[PDB]
DNA sequence: TTTTTTTTTTTTTTTTT
C-alpha cells in the first residue's frame, strides 16, 4: 500500500521534472493531495525529489538544457536580439563566448561580469537566465557568516546582490577556472562545489572584493584573467524584456550551430 | 480511496476561497466538522488550504472578483461616486490609476498613497477594499522585527498602520516597483514576493522612512515616483462607507468601460 | 466513528454558548466524560469551543442574547436604580449612554471611565457582568510592553486597575471610537485588536499615560472625547450588588422599552 | 467502551478518599495496577483526579466534609481544650468566631492571624489541620516572582515562613476580605484565587509589607477590619499535640451547637 | 490478563526484596526473561518496581530491618561491639541511643554528626549502614546547583563529602527534627522529603554552613541542639569491618533487650 | 522479505563499496527504483548502508584498494610519471615513501607535509586520490570547535586547507603519527580515530598551531620526528589532471615491486 | 515473543565475551543484521549488553584475567623481557609486584607507577594492558571538570595523560587504596568506583595535585606510600612494541607460578 | 457468508543541549 504509491510518485516526478514547490502547485495538485491523504509522511516524497534533482544535475548539465529540441527558426524573434542591438554588442561573438564559458572547456575562464545600470536590459535578462535553468543557485550576502551557500551541484550561480566577498576568495578563484574547493555552508558543514558557471547581476564591480568593511585590490590580475567584463552605457527603454523559454532555446541552438574563434585573455578583442 | 476525498476537499476550498478557520466555519462547516471528527490531524486540511491559497494567489487576480460581469449602467447608485465627488478628485484619472496599479499595465509605478483623516471617509473606503479581497494582507509596520508578514501570495497589501522602515528598503522598493525580492523573514525562511497591489491608509506619511527611532527624507524620491499620492481635504457625512463587493464591481466595470490615458506623475493636480 | 460525537459536541457548544472548559464541565457531564474516555486528545473540544466563540463574537454580538424579552413589569425591581440614584447620575442620560454602548452606533463614543472610591459598589457589578457574559476580556498589567492582550474577539473589555501604558496607546485610541490598529504581541507576532466596547474600573487617573517611566497627559483629550467620565463619591453598603443574568436581562428590556434622546459629551454632569 | 471505566474511576476518586498521588496510592493499591494494565496511558486518571480536586475545592467548601454529625459530648476530651486553656480563649466565643470565619458570613472579616512562637503549639495545630482536610494551599514567599504558588482553588491556606510583599497586595486584600482577583503565578500567567481562608503560623510580624526595597505598614485599617489577630503567651509541655480528625470534627460540631454573637474588629476580645 | 500479571509482578517484587533495577536483577534474573517472553516494553516492569518501592517506603520503615529473627543475646557476636569498646564507649548506652534514634522517639533530636579519620571505622561503617536498608538516600554535597538529591522518602540518609549550602538549611533542619519539606531537584522535578534518619560521614566539621562560596556558622545552634557529636580519636587494626545484616540485627536485639535512659545535649554524654 | 531485502542491500553495498547516498544513486540506479516500487522505507536501506560502511571502515584499510591487478605498463609516460620526472623527485624513493606511509609499514613515520605553491600539482593529485577511494576523511580547519570531520575510520585523511589546532593536539598527533587518545567530540558522545594515512595539501604553514587565538610552534617536535616535509614549489603547466583508478593501481603495484630501505628524516635530502 | 532472541543474545555475549556493538559485529555480524532487519527496536539488545557488562564487571576483577586459559610456559623471549632489560628492574620482583597489585593483598598498597621520558616502553605496556581485558575505563584528563567519569565498575583504569586534580582526591585515594566512595560527575549524576587496578601511561607531574587553580603537594604521603613507583631511562626502537595478549598471559602465568618476597615500601630499591 | 482492526504504525514531543 506504499510501494506502488512511491513508484507512481517517482514516475510522475521523473516525467514532469519538479524542482521546487510552487511549480508542482501550479502544475498538477491532484497527485500531491492524493499522497497527503494516503500518508502525511513527506520523507518519501522528499527523498524522491532529492534523488530526481541529483540525477538531473549530475546528468543533465547546463548545455543539456540549452540546446533547444525545436528548430532555431530565426534569431530576430527574441527580445535579446533588439536588446543587444540597442546596447551595441556582437551577437555571434557574444553567443560563442557564452557557449565557451558554459562548456567549461576554456580552462581558467568561467565567469562573466556586467558593469552598468540595471535598467539597460540587465535585471530582466538575469531573471530569465535564472528561470531557464531548472537547477540554479541564488547566492546572496544576506548572512555575512557564510556568504556562499546555495551553489553546490547547480547549473548557474546568480550574483545579483553585492560583490565577491574576501572571506571566501579561495572558493571564488577555484570556481573562476572551473576548479573546486571545500567550502562551509551552514553551521558545521564543509562540502565541495563542482564546476558551475557564474553570472553576475549586481550593479557593482566584481574586482572590488569586500573584506571586513572595505574593498581589497590584491589579486586583480587573476580576477580579470578568469572573468570576462562587459561594460554598459546606453540604457534601454520601457518594457524591453519578458524573455521566455522558447527564445532562449532558439538563441542557444543558434549559438551552438555557428561557432567562431574565441581567445583566452582578459582584454577581449570584441571584433567578430 | 482518500485521493477522491482530498481532490473534492481541494476543489471545495478553491471554489470557496477560504483563508483561515473562520472563513471555513462561515462557509461550509460540515466538511470541517467531519474532518475533525474522523481525525484530529489537521495537517491534511492545513496543507490543502495552503495549496488552495497559493493557487489562488498565483492564478486569481482582480477581474475574477474585482470586475463584475455586469456593470451598473449609471453613476447615481453607489456611495463610491458620492464620496469621490465630495472629496474632489478626477473620476476618469482615478479609475485609470487604479486599473494601472491593480491590473499592472506598466511596471515600476505600482503603488498608491491616499491620505485622509478619520472623517473624510477614506478609512471606510480602505476597510471596504480590504474586506472585499479575501486573500489580502494588512502588513502593519508596527513590529520592528518582521514587517513584511502579510504580502506573500496575497491579493492586496494594506498599509494602514506605521510608516516605512529603513532596515528593509530594498524589499519595499521592489514591492512598489512590481517585482520579486528577498526579505529577512524568520530564521529559516526568506522567499520572494509576488507583485501585489499595495494601498496605503495610515495618516502618517509613508514616504518618511522610519529608521530605528528617526525619520529619513533622502529615500523619498523612489517612494514618490513609484506610486501616486492623493490627499483628501473635505470630510464626509454621518457614516458614509462600508462599501460592499457589488459597489466595487460596478465601479470597476464603469472604469473599464470609460477610461482615458494614464500619466506618470507623483503630485496630484488640482483638476477633477 | 467520531463524526457524530464531534457534531453533537459542536451543536451543544453552539446552543449553550460555552466558551471555557469549566462551563461545559459544570453543565453537561455525560457527553464530556464520554468524549474523554473515547478520544484521549482535547483537539475536538478545543476546535468546537473555538468555532462556538467565533460564531458568537464575529458573527453574533452580545445584546442579541443579553436583552431578555421579559420586561421588569415595574419601575425598578432590583437595586441597580437605587445605587445609581445614590451615586448621583442622570437617569435618562445614563440609560441612553448604556444603550448606545451596548449597541454601538452613537458615533465614536463607546467607552466609560470610572473614578472615585476604590469600592463604590462597582467591583461586584463588574464581576457579575463578566461572569454573566461568556465573552469578557480582562485587561491585566501582567505584561510590561504588551499590557493589552485580552481584547481580540470579545464582546466586552474590562479595565481592572493600573494606569494606561504608552507602549500600546494606538490600539486603545482606536478601540475607543470603534477603530482598529495592528500592534505586536508576544515574541515575533503582530495582530489587529478587534474593536470592542471597553469599560474602566480603576479609580486612578486613567487619562494619564505611563511612558517608559513618566506620566504624560497628551493622550487625554481624545480619550475624554471618545469616553464618558463617571465621578464616583458615595459608596454602597457591604457587597451591594450580586448582579445576575436575570437582572441584566430585565434592565436591558426595560431600557429598550423606553428610549430617549442622547446628549453626547464627555463631562457627565450629575446635576440634571 | 471506556465510558464505564471512566465513570467508575470518577466515582471512586469522589467517594473513596482519593485526592493526591500519595493518597490514591495508599487507598486502593490494586486499582493503580489494574488501571495500568488495562491502559498504559495515565491521561484518563490524571484528568479524573484533576476534576475531583476541582469539584472538591471550587464548589465544595470544606466544613461540609469536616464537620462531624455527632457532638463532642464534653469539651474536656481532646488536647484542643487543654491548648485553649493554656493559651486563653473563651469557649463559646471562640466557637462562634471560628464558625463565622469558616462560613464567611461577615462579608469581609474572614482572616485569622497568630502572634506567637512555634513552641506554643501552632506548628502541631497547623500540621493537624493540613492532615485533616485532603486539599490545602501552601504559599511560600521564597521567590518574589511567584508569591502565591499553592492556593489557587482551595479551601484553607497555610502561610509557612516569610512575609507578604507589596507587589500584589490587592490580591491578598481581596482573598482575606472575601473577594477574588487575578494574581500572577508561574509561567508569567494569571490565575484566580477565590476567597480562601488563610492562616499564618510563622513567628515574624506578618503586618510588614515589602514594597520594592522597603518595609511599610500602610495597610492597617483594612487588615484590622477584615482579619482577627490573636496574641499567644503561655506555651505547652514536652511532646504534646498530634491532633487527629475525629477530635476536630467533634470540636467543630460542639462549636456549631453553641453559637452566640461575634464582634467586628481586629483585636478579638481575649477573655472567657 | 493484564491486571493479573501486574498483581503477580507486584507480589514478586514485594516478596523477593526488590528496590528497583539493580537489586531486582541481583536477587532474581528469570523475572526479566519472563517479562521479555511475555512483553517487550520495560515500562511494565519499571512501574511495578516503582510501586513496590513506594509501598515498601510507605508501609515498612527502619525497624523492619533492625531486630533480628533469632535471638542471640551476646556482645561478642558482632564486630561493631568490639569496635565501640575499643573506641571508648559504653555498649549499653550506645545500644540504647541506637534503639531510641531508630524509632525516632525524641522527635527534635534525630541526627548525630561524626568527625574522625577513616581507619577507625567511618566511611566503611557509613556505607554498611546505608546498604543495610533497601531504600536509602545519598545527599552528597557535591553540586551547588543540586541541594538535596536522593532522599525522597528513604530509610537512612547517608551524607558523605560536602556541607549544607546556605539556602536549603531549613529543609535539612526540618528533616532532622522529624518533619517534611520541599527541596528543588532537577530542572523539571521537585518532591518533598519524609522524616528519615540522617547520618553524616564528613571528615571535617559538618556543622559549618556553605554560604555561596564561604563558611558561616549561623545555623550551628539548631544542629547542636538537635544532633549529637561523635569523635573518632582512636584507630582500629588493619583488615577489619564488614557490617553484615546479622550483625546489625543482633546489635538491635541487644539494644532492645538492654534499654536505659538517653540524654540530650551538644557533646556526647555517655552516662548509662 | 524484509530480511532478504536487507541482506541483498548489504551485499550490494559491500560489493559496490557504497559509502554515501549519491554514490549508490549513481552506481546501482536500478536498485533505488526497484526498492521504491516494491515498498517505501528508506530507513532500512540507510541502516544497511551505514552498517556496510562501518564494517568496511573497521575491517578494510588502504592497501586493500591501493594494490592493483595487472602490470603497471607505463613507467614514465603517464601524466603523473611525467610530473614526477619534471619535478625532480626520486621515483623509486617517492614510491617507497608512499608505500611506507600508506601500508603502515613505517608505523612511526606515517605523516607527510607538502609545502609550496598550489600550482605545483599536489592539490590536484590529493583531490584525485581522495575522490578515487570510497571512504575518506576531509579533516579541515574551518571551525574552532570541530577540529576533525569524517576521519573516524577511513582510507585517506586529506588536509585541504587550514592548520593544526591546539585544543586537541594529542588527537592530531595520534592521527598523523599513529598514537592513541580518547577524543571528545560534541557534548553527546565521542570516539577515537583509526590509524589512517593522512596527506596534507594546504600551502600555508601547517606547523603554525592555533593556540586559543595566537600562533604557536611548540607542538612542532612530534611532527618533525614523525613526518616527512617535502617542499612542493616546482609548479606544473595549466590544469594537468586526467587521473583514473587504473593508473593509481599500476603506480602502487610498481612501487610495491620496487621497495628497498626508506631513509627516515624530517627535511628532505638530496637522495633522488 | 522476544524471549528466544534475548536468550540467544545473552548466550552469544557470554560465549564470545562481547562488550559492545563493535565486538558483536567482529565476532558474529550475521545475528546483528538479522536482529536489525527483524526488529527496529533496540531495547532487547541494550538490555542484553547491559546484563553482559554487569556480569563481566561486578562478578570479575583483575586476577580473573591473570592466569591465562592456554598454557604456554613463556619467560624470557617476547618483548616483555626486552622492555624489562631496558628499564633496569628484576623480572621476578616486577612480576611478583604486579601479581600482588592485581590480587590486592597490601591494603593501601594497590597501584603501580613508572616514570620516564616518553616512548620508553611505558605507553606500549599500558596500551597492551588496556587492550587485553575487554572491560576497562579510560579516565582521560581531557576534561578536568569531570576527571573520574568512565571507570565505574571496570577492571583497569587507563591514564594516558593529564595530572592528578584535587577535586576528586577521595575517589583516587579509595581506588588506589582499596575502598569505595561516591563522587558527583556530570549534572545530576553520582558515581562510585571500587578498588580497581590503575595503570598510568603519560609521564607528567603526577605527584603535583591540581587544586583550585594551581598545584600543591599536600597529599605527598597518601600519594607516595600507597603504590610502587619505578623509574626508567633507556628508550626503545621503532616498530618494536605492541604487546599482544599471549605475552601478557605468559607473563601473568610466570608471575603466578614464581612468587618471591615483596617489601612494603614506596621507595623501592632500584633492582628487585 | 463475515467481518474491518493486527496495531493500520492512529503520529509524537522539544531536545539533543
Amino acid at each position: 500500500k506504499t510501494s506502488a504509491r512511491y513508484m507512481e510518485l517517482v514516475g510522475w516526478l521523473v516525467d514532469k521534472g519538479i524542482t521546487s514547490e510552487k511549480q508542482w502547485i501550479q502544475e498538477d495538485q491532484a497527485s500531491y493531495i492524493s499522497f497527503n491523504a494516503a500518508s502525511n509522511s513527506r520523507s518519501q516524497i522528499k527523498a524522491a525529489l532529492d534523488n530526481a534533482g541529483k540525477i538531473m544535475s549530475l546528468t543533465k548539465t547546463a548545455p543539456d538544457y540549452l540546446v533547444g529540441q525545436q528548430p532555431v527558426e530565426d534569431i530576430s524573434s527574441n527580445r535579446i536580439y533588439k536588446i543587444l542591438e540597442l546596447n551595441g554588442y556582437d551577437p555571434q561573438y557574444a553567443a560563442s563566448v557564452f557557449l565557451g564559458w558554459a562548456t567549461k572547456k576554456f580552462g581558467k575562464r568561467n565567469t562573466i561580469w556586467l558593469f552598468g545600470p540595471a535598467t539597460t536590459g540587465k535585471t530582466n535578462i538575469a531573471e530569465a537566465i535564472a528561470h531557464t535553468v531548472p537547477f540554479y543557485g541564488c547566492v546572496n550576502w544576506t548572512n555575512e557568516n557564510f556568504p556562499f551557500n546555495d551553489c553546490v551541484d547547480k547549473m548557474v550561480i546568480w550574483w545579483e546582490e553585492g560583490k565577491m566577498t574576501a572571506k571566501v576568495v579561495e572558493s571564488a578563484k577555484a570556481i573562476l577556472g572551473g576548479s573546486k574547493v571545500r567550502v562551509d555552508q551552514k553551521c558545521k558543514s564543509s562540502a565541495q562545489i563542482d564546476p558551475t558557471p557564474v553570472i553576475v547581476t549586481s550593479n557593482t564591480n566584481m574586482c572590488a572584493v569586500i573584506d571586513g568593511n572595505s574593498t581589497t585590490f590584491e589579486h586583480q590580475q587573476p580576477l580579470q584573467d578568469r572573468m570576462f567584463k562587459f561594460e554598459l552605457t546606453r540604457r534601454l527603454d520601457h518594457d524591453f524584456g519578458k524573455v521566455t523559454k522558447q527564445e532562449v532555446k532558439d538563441f542557444f541552438r543558434w549559438a551552438k550551430d555557428h561557432v567562431v574563434e574565441v581567445e583566452h585573455e582578459f582584454y577581449v578583442k570584441k571584433g567578430g
